[PDB]
């Protein structure tokens, strides 16, 4: 199944943060309405924040996270969870190798902000 | 119900990161097996990272997040989500006022690391 | 009588540790030379350590502990005890309510260290 | 004279917390009714908390603290202090070598909890 795609409310600001747990350098692309809005690169085996920014969901509200390492797409896992019917997390894990810890790049989207 | 308390696998490194979205200065305390292990503080109304750090879950794996603003505890919502039986997120939202957006301090715990 | 004030030997490392046994969120201020040197906050009814720190007694050796819950100073009990003319504990109890168990925040200062 | 043994009220929750101040790894065993109830181990020269736990008095209320380093028992000092006839500290210092600072393992027992 498709992973890493989330439909946010239209024209809503959200935060996106990325963490790295791999010897390989993680590049994370966040696409808004099928166009790229932010790009994080970094290497870390200790969960360092390689990127975090605020973006707007736009007309569409379509948000997609992709994870490449050295030009190889990583296998993604994802889900959205909503607490008290109002606080939202869109969650992405990814695997770049064979150990299946799916933490090599971890991406957290949260809204609303402010 | 108790919120913000999570049982992790024993002696496991985990990441904890807090973002803020409130006029009020947020204070996040992270206790591991009933000893405070990390303390974040900051103020932001557009999701700034006010703290991030790697901790070990220790013998019993008990992690608790608490959020206060000027000595008053905020009301917490929480849940844990597990993807592909391997990647864990423990999620905390908090409300320090009356608007109930529960994003005033947002805390994300993730594991495994490395 | 004043409680929670102790005169340490000047320029001496000491440990300070706070426990909580209250439904109320405890805020422990530790002042050295009448300036706040450390602040702990936390909530527990099972004696969690809500803060621990190593500090220096400074020029004056004067250390003071203050406890409030939601801005209300608690009533303090204190004493100092010295074992084999060497081992020092400065002890603080505090009550934030009416049951007078004086365990709501418990603060223990010990020296020498090392 | 015997040190590190205290008669608590029967069937009473109490906290026990240990600090290390030595190059040697300290092992702290807490016996309730002559039976091992908790074991802490660790090494620090900066008063790090090597263990905290809540235990029960039991029928006897007999609590005893023992400290060993590399197998060899440390010499203990102890006293109990009661403030406002209600808040109890049972206090232990230990010496594992020659300098007689008696802080090599420091254990604080306090009650009541809650
Ligand atoms: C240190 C390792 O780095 C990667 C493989 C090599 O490269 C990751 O996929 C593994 O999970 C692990 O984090
Ligand atoms: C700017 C506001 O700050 C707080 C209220 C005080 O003031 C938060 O509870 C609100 O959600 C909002 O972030
Ligand atoms: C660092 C030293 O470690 C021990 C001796 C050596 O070993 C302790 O007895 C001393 O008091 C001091 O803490
Ligand atoms: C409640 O506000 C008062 C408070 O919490 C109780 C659980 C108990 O610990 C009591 O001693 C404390 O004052
Ligand atoms: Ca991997
Ligand atoms: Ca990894
Ligand atoms: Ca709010
Ligand atoms: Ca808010
Ligand atoms: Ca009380
Ligand atoms: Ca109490
Ligand atoms: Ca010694
Ligand atoms: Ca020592």
């Amino acid at each position: 199944a498709t992973q890493g795609v989330f439909t946010l409310p239209a024209n809503t600001r959200f935060g996106v943060t990325a963490f790295a747990n791999s010897s390989g350098t993680q590049t994370v692309n966040v696409l808004v309405n099928n166009e790229t809005a932010a790009t994080f690169s970094g290497q870390s085996t200790n969960n360092a924040v390689i990127g975090t920014q605020v973006l707007n969901s736009g007309s569409s509200g379509k948000v997609q996270v992709q994870v490449s390492v050295n030009g190889r797409p990583s296998d993604l896992v994802s889900a959205q969870v909503i607490l008290t019917n109002e606080l939202n997390f869109a969650l992405v894990g990814s695997e770049d190798g064979t150990d299946n810890d799916y933490n090599d790049a971890v991406v957290v989207i949260n809204w609303p902000l402010g």
